[PDB]
């Protein structure tokens, strides 16, 4: 059940992307964590062979569907954008370091 393994991958993983492989918005996100020195954890929606579900999932999870959808702490933080602004606004650190600690 692609609900499931949604909860599994973000529980298992301080910062999820959920991603498509020719999403701009999702590569300035993975651009953002990568230059902030954040490991995070990318699963290609495209590349599963049931992705569609998985987006379906992620629409009921979150109230969109777009890519990317953004978990930090197994918390849904937003797309591109608002991560963007949360980055900006010295947020998304602090979260990422509540997974640790
Ligand atoms: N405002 C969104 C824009 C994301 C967006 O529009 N993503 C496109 C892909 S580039 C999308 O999901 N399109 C529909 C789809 O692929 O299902 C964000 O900042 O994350």
């Amino acid at each position: 059940m692609p609900v499931n393994q949604i909860q599994e991958t973000i529980s298992d993983n301080c910062v999820v992307i959920f991603s498509k492989t020719s999403c701009s918005y999702c590569t300035m996100a993975k651009k953002l964590f990568h230059d902030m020195n954040v490991n995070y954890k990318v699963v290609e929606l495209d590349l599963l062979e049931y992705g569609n579900q998985f987006q379906d999932a992620l629409y009921k999870m979150t109230g969109e569907r777009t890519v990317p959808r953004i978990f930090v702490n197994g918390t849904f933080i937003g797309g591109a954008t608002d991560t963007h602004r949360l980055h900006k606004e010295g947020k998304l650190l602090p979260l990422v370091h509540q997974c640790y600690l």
